[PDB]
């Protein structure tokens, strides 16, 4: 029902780091909300492990990270021992306890979803993966870079774009003077609808 | 409404390679159905370009690839010139023309969706990306490898798993004799719920 461009619903809820008021807690930065169906599940253990190891990577992009599970806070803190010990890491982000299902109803939640939330609290990507298959975390960082650049500049990122790669002038932008103004590096109209420009940063 | 574990609805429809009866056309292999909102759009041009370049990669995994757009077949064939010329590639897969919206209603279709379909015609992953952001195609191949392995073996793939990496005994499998039987390479119970085993292939 929740979809891309909708506002990520606010909530107040207990976490392994205390009460989180989502919109306040995010403030200015981008957000990632990772859902886990249960505590003490194996793929999720490796996922959180890896999310902890990429803390520098998210902070450097001004991204704040939450995890969400129905199990209570005291359970999350036992699991954080498991994750720390087995994944050789330190969990350094909040795990929400949704023991009343307050957040789970709002985000329309065997599959596990991930929501990327922008500074205006808009949902910018929903990724749902089945229990069988852990996530690739390079892909969420890449997607965040693309999202940040395309909010600041009138570009889209092509297939197999990585931060720094050549981009595409967004098709809606047709005014020649505004293009000249926004892209001093210029562009190659390899087709009239395919205007390739250096990443303008 | 369409979801993971549902059957990918069958359809007969015109394509740049002729009439496609999806279930027949897939037959035994895995499927990827890539949706594009329109022909002659820039990100999609790079996406199809790249899908064409990975034909060896999909075939080697016994995966068949379709693209879907509302524009008519004669339009797809003009666009295939554009894609061939600008992407330095040869489009070698069918692009469905959905000029009656027959397929678009069935798959519940600015965002563009991708459906991974197994040999039993079940939907195994839905990925929806916004217009701003081209896909990473390493990630769809990785996901396919994980899906194929977890259908054949009672394992899940951990975070940042690549074909060959160590996996996890699926949590539902508890019978010790059946574990011994299925995993002669053995496993490390680093926790009772986190049983790491070599990729059994
Ligand atoms: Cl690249
Ligand atoms: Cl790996």
């Amino acid at each position: 029902m929740l979809r891309l461009g909708d506002i990520a619903p606010d909530f107040e809820q207990d976490s392994s780091e205390g009460r989180i008021r989502l919109h306040e807690w995010l403030g200015d930065s981008w957000g990632v909300l990772f859902s886990h169906p249960a505590d003490f599940t194996p793929v999720c253990t490796t996922e959180l492990g890896f999310t902890a190891k990429l803390k520098d990577q998210f902070a450097q992009r001004g991204v704040k990270v939450l995890a969400l599970s129905v199990d209570p806070v005291d359970s999350h803190l036992k699991w954080i021992d498991d994750i720390n010990e087995t994944q050789d890491t330190r969990v350094n982000f909040p795990i929400i306890a949704d023991a009343d299902r307050k957040v789970s109803e709002l985000y329309d939640l065997t599959v596990r979803s991930l929501f990327i939330i922008d500074p205006n609290k808009k949902v910018r990507l929903i990724i749902t993966y089945p229990a069988s298959t852990g996530r690739n975390f390079n892909e969420i960082l890449r997607v965040i870079d693309s999202l940040q650049l395309t909010d600041e500049h009138k570009v889209a990122t092509p297939a197999n774009w990585e931060d720094g790669d050549e981009v595409v002038i967004v098709p809606s932008l047709k005014d020649e003077e505004e293009i000249k103004r926004r892209f001093p590096k210029g562009y190659r109209a390899v087709k009239p609808y395919l205007r390739l420009t250096p990443q303008p940063n």
